[PDB]
């Protein structure tokens, strides 16, 4: 609640009568890194004390599920603690802090490695929590009782578990502000800028580690679930292959003009960065491959409604395989029941095929990706809008360039020319 300029010691010092507005803002920038770190650290200690160290919660699980659920949270808290303590000694000693950029650079270079492992483990933490929630009744009961405890402040365990990912991606935003408010001081601007590069590099290797682990897990899970038995064999395992989109679509057949909305045939698509696989789903864990084609040899287009003078084919489109699993040509006629669904399929299928002029939007509430083509967004994230369709936006996040779909409901336009131009400049400052 109290800002730096409101602290009793700064008021007592009388420094405000002569302090420049830029040095004031720089002290506020330093202060906000300090208070936001403590608030985060305090939340981590609740996670550790109430969940990680719950004997009763460990008894519902195995040692392997506990490792995947909590990972190296103790190392994350310890690095946060040593970082906060360094900052707090600078704040305690002087009314006006000369600098913290050496602390930021040092810890981002030499002490924040546990963030990389924690972020990289996200896929397994999610799968472990899903399985425990779905199939472990004792876990659900103990978890429910812990969350009623006042110490949790009404928040569920999952919101504590993702705090390190949220924290690390906020440090470059806070360090960038500090750089801006340090421009009046030449040698400390250099140090702040070095700090900005170091922290941005750390966030990058966090982001790359989580992507590698999730893609590796998916390629192995899908290599097992996808049955190539009745088509020419296609090794699905690759160190570079990742899933763009998956989902069920209704099969159309142009030989029928009298289509029904009951017992509609389906197929199930797995679209990877370099290959489209067409399947029929046989169970949750098994899809029988019908055909596939290199993405390079896929074309797509919308199909037109029937000529005049309610359609069982609401939003149809057509996929042409120019060179399918037998080296021959095939077409697939598909229908989704949503306009935005069709648009997302077409966008993913044209994956293979100026930034200051793009519309910008600001995220009003957090959004958590539910599908491979969606993007997880934090409140106040800035997003460059690449496409809009039927309540869904396709955007590039400003801070890191991640791209995906999210509901338009979760953001509001930025129309100010000065803000829009400002966000663009912040973009190269932040990008690696």
């Amino acid at each position: 609640q109290l800002t730096w300029s409101q602290l009793p010691e700064v008021l007592e010092s009388g420094v405000l009568d002569t302090l420049s507005t830029e040095e004031r803002k720089r002290q506020e920038a330093i202060f906000e890194i300090l208070t936001s770190e403590f608030s985060y650290l305090h939340s981590l200690s609740i996670l550790v004390t109430e969940f990680l160290q719950s004997r009763e919660l460990r008894a519902t699980m195995t040692q392997t599920e506990h490792h995947h659920l909590f990972s190296n949270i103790l190392d994350v808290m310890s690095a946060s603690q040593k970082f906060f303590e360094a900052l707090e000694q600078r704040h305690k000693a002087q009314v006006c802090v000369e600098d913290i950029s050496d602390i930021l650079e040092d810890h981002a270079q030499h002490h924040f490695h546990p963030y990389i492992a924690y972020c990289s483990n996200e896929v397994y933490q999610q799968r472990t929590l899903q399985k425990l929630s779905n199939s472990n009744a004792a876990f659900r009961d103990v978890l429910k009782e812990i969350e009623k405890r006042p110490a949790c402040g009404g928040l569920p365990m999952i919101s504590f578990l993702i705090l390190p990912m949220q924290r690390v991606t906020r440090l470059p935003l806070l360090t960038d502000t500090l750089c801006l408010k340090t421009q009046g001081h030449p040698e400390r601007y250099k140090a702040a800028s070095q700090a900005l590069k170091a922290i941005s590099k750390l966030v990058k290797q966090c982001n790359e580690g989580a992507h590698k682990m999730e893609r590796t897990e998916q390629i192995y899970t899908l290599n097992m679930q996808l049955d190539f038995g009745k088509v020419k064999s296609l090794p699905l395992i690759s160190a570079s292959r990742w899933l763009l989109k998956r989902g069920e679509l209704f099969l159309l057949e142009e030989s029928s003009i009298f289509r029904k909305i009951a017992s509609r045939p389906t197929c199930y698509l797995f679209l990877f960065n370099d290959v489209l696989v067409v399947t029929k789903k046989k169970s949750e864990e098994s899809y029988l491959v019908q055909d596939y084609a290199q993405l390079d040899h896929v074309q797509v287009r919308k199909l037109e409604p029937s000529e005049p003078l309610s359609s069982s084919v609401p939003y149809p489109f057509q996929v042409n395989l120019l060179h399918n699993s037998e080296g021959r040509q095939e077409q697939i006629l598909l229908s989704s029941d949503s306009a935005s669904d069709r648009a997302r399929w077409i966008t993913a299928l044209t994956y293979k095929e100026n930034k200051g002029e793009l519309p910008q939007v600001e995220v009003t509430k957090a959004y958590f990706a539910k599908q491979a083509d969606e993007i997880t967004l934090q409140q106040a994230d800035i997003v460059l809008v690449l496409q809009e369709e039927d309540g869904w936006l396709h955007g590039e996040r400003l801070r890191d360039g991640e791209t995906g779909w999210f509901p338009e409901s979760f953001a509001h336009s930025i129309t100010s020319r000065v803000a829009v131009e400002g966000n663009v400049r912040r973009m190269e400052r932040l990008r690696v």
